[PDB]
């Protein structure tokens, strides 16, 4: 019941984070209110898109690059699928997108490999896609899609291997922090370390507050839906891509067909907002979860517009610049802090993993975070 360090929420940071320090050979303790990786919280829905130039800013590249570098290692390590690098398509109206002229400055800043297309090209080069002709596209071929319960059930299982204990079904009630150690409360006993980290997910918007941290998150109710496609439009195995776009009335992001799943599409500019106890988390109680992705299909991917085959309802986390916190607890250097992913951290989650264990350890790391500190003006109202 002694550790060196503890996780609380061993999702895609916390996960990440004990596998760092297993290899490492520190004794971790992570402490799960479920058993991950499961489907109340941020990580499930099978896939998650990793992007390289990146429209939410060009400073997140060198974060990306790295955190490809590890899940390519994740790959070589664990008999489960991590990767499939089906590429990365970004467009929108030409002149009216922030986010796809972001993602064309990352790709120069950064000497990403990127195509560049213009109206009917992206028709041509993707059968199955109709975008107007006033419409402009970046391509990144070598990006893709990351398996993301793969990623943490790999994660787990080496890092136990290694050691690292993982309690599940416990939820963390309080915590006592002091000078020389940490301690947390469960219903299943009390645990104590001399490190803690802290990665709730949703939840960092409901405890955050008995650490003595004020800091505005918001939970969000973010659905996605698997569609019967034309198989020989959108499948990957003719390679139809991942896409993260812009159109008028937002952002739509989707993936192709993976072993005829049909193609998967979410709306990320739009979700309720929620709290994580009691979200509903059944697909389809609101109109709009099903209609506000057929309206994209019927536009942009006609083909892929058949019967809905699953859905699922997953949280996003966001801050009000939609930065990530990553940092040191101001008041407590033996505690940190991952939170406010702000639906955009699963791809980075194996570098996070790396930047948390290096805070817990060293109380610094050789990654460049200060875009993510807590102590940042627009993270108040
Ligand atoms: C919901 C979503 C997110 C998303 C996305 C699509 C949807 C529908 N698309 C993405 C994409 O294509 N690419 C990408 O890079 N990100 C995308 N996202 C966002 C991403 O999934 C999230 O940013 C990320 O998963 C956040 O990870 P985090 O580690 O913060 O959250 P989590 O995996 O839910 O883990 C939190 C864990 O904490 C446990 N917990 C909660 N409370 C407690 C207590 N009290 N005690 C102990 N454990 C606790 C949870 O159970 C969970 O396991
Ligand atoms: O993080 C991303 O790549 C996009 C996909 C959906 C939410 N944010
Ligand atoms: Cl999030």
């Amino acid at each position: 019941t002694h550790f060196d360090v503890i996780v609380v929420g061993a999702g895609s940071m916390g996960m990440a984070a004990g596998y760092q320090l297993a290899k490492q050979g520190v004794k971790t303790l992570l402490v799960d209110a479920f058993d991950p990786p499961h489907t109340n919280g941020s990580h499930h829905g099978d896939t998650r898109i990793i992007r390289h130039a990146y429209g939410e800013g060009r400073e997140y590249v060198p974060l990306a690059l790295r955190s490809q570098e590890l899940w390519y290692e994740l790959e070589k390590e664990t008999h489960h699928k991590i990767f499939t690098k089906t590429g990365v398509l970004v467009f929108g109206p030409k002149g009216e997108s922030a986010f796809v002229a972001e993602t064309m400055e990352a790709a120069k800043e950064h000497s990403l490999t990127v195509d560049l297309l213009e109206g009917d090209e992206i028709n041509k080069r993707w059968p199955g896609i109709t975008v107007p002709e006033n419409y402009n596209a970046i391509f990144e071929p070598n990006s893709g899609v990351l398996f993301s319960e793969n990623c943490i059930r790999a994660y787990r299982e080496l890092a136990e291997a290694r050691g690292a204990k993982v309690l599940t079904h416990t939820r963390v009630e309080d915590f006592d922090i002091s000078p020389d150690s940490v301690k947390i409360e469960t219903a299943n006993g009390s645990y104590t370390a001399d490190k803690l980290i802290v990665s709730m997910g949703a939840w960092n918007s409901k405890l955050l507050s008995k650490l003595n941290l004020d800091i505005p998150l918001q939970p969000y109710r973010q659905v996605v839906g698997f569609f019967e496609s034309d198989e020989s439009k959108y499948s990957n195995d003719i390679d139809f891509p991942g896409f993260m776009v812009e159109v008028p009335n937002g952002i739509y992001y989707g993936f192709p067909s993976f072993g005829g799943c049909g193609l998967k599409l979410g709306y990320h500019t739009f979700g309720q907002k929620i709290d994580p106890d009691t979200i509903n988390r059944e697909f389809g109680v609101y109109p709009e979860d099903e209609s506000n992705l057929r309206a994209f299909l019927e536009e942009y991917m006609p083909g892929a517009n058949g019967e809905l085959k699953r859905g699922a309802v997953c949280m996003y986390t966001k801050t009000l610049d939609e930065h990530f916190i990553i940092d040191l607890h101001p008041e407590h250097s033996n505690v940190v802090i991952a939170a406010g992913f702000s639906g955009h951290g699963f791809k980075f989650s194996s570098g996070v993993g790396e930047v948390l264990s290096q805070l817990a350890l060293t109380g610094k790391t050789e990654h460049d975070i200060s875009i993510f500190s807590i102590n940042r003006p627009a993270l108040k109202e």
